[PDB]
């Protein structure tokens, strides 16, 4: 790629992201005074572990589905073979969702948007995975310290997804070339806006992987203790991507 095509790639990624956000950033910031009362928080904490897991699993499936659309809209992704399309989504989808969580994070009061209002991490105590919750909140705290623009989150999450080191890629070189162009795009936009300082502050790739594997771990614990719940009440896309016990992704991609 030459320079003018890199700048074209920057706009293409920013637009693909814009069209595939679960909510506009405005909508998330207009709601910041809308906070769960002490009684609604006690309601969340008195809920059973399995109902809370189901409501979070449902919420994650919606977020993941917008990430699939982002991938379908992302320049060059549909050109990869279906096997690498699925390998990339299987590994990266939760990661992009983890990065995207910071838009719904309010670092003043340390609350997150969840089912219509903002609450702190004590909302999720019924999950019984307080370590993972703390890590997500801290991760989201770190990303918010960097004051990402929407364009930056667009470019960063594109690289989070288009990772040519994912085990199982059949056209590894074709993914590396796409990855290189997106990296060029990202770094060009950072340079043009005088934001290269954030390069040293981005989370290591082992942190995003750590959060994901912890998600799979705590969920496998939960599913062991409640196997019918996951079978009966968890969204199919969520079970495919994560549980012990490629086809919904297949159809999401075909459509
Ligand atoms: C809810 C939320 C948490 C809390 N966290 C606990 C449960 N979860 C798990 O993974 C649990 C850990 C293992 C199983 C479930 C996450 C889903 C969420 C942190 C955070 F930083 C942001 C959010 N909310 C959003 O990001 C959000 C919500 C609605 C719309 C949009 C948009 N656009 C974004």
């Amino acid at each position: 790629a030459s320079l003018t095509e890199i700048e074209h790639l920057v706009q293409s990624v920013c637009k693909s992201y814009r069209e595939t956000c679960q909510l506009r950033l405005e909508d998330l910031l207009r709601q910041r005074s809308n906070i769960f009362s002490r009684e609604e928080v006690t309601g969340y904490q008195r809920k059973s572990m399995w109902e809370m897991w189901e409501r979070c699993a449902h919420h994650l499936t919606e977020a993941i589905q917008y990430v699939v659309e982002f991938a379908k809209r992302l320049s060059g992704f549909m050109e990869l073979c279906q096997n690498d399309q699925i390998v990339l989504l299987k590994a990266g989808a939760m990661e992009v969702v983890l990065v995207r969580m910071c838009r719904a994070y309010n670092a003043d009061n340390r609350t997150v948007f969840f089912e219509g209002k903002y609450g702190g991490m004590e909302l999720f105590r019924a999950l019984g995975c307080s370590e993972l919750i703390s890590s997500i909140f801290d991760f989201s705290h770190s990303l918010s310290a960097l004051h990402f623009s929407e364009d930056e989150i667009a470019l960063y999450t594109a690289l989070v997804l288009i990772n040519a080191h994912r085990p199982g890629l059949q056209e590894k070189r074709k993914v590396e070339q796409l990855q290189y162009n997106l990296e060029l795009a990202f770094h060009h936009h950072l340079c043009k806006t005088h934001r290269q300082s954030i390069l040293a502050k981005l989370p290591p790739k082992g942190k995003l992987r750590s959060l994901c594997s912890q998600h799979v771990e705590r969920m496998q614990i939960f599913q062991h203790l409640h196997p019918i719940v996951v079978q009966a009440a968890f969204p199919p896309l969520y079970k495919e991507l994560f549980s012990t016990g490629h086809k919904i992704i297949h159809r999401l991609l075909q459509e």
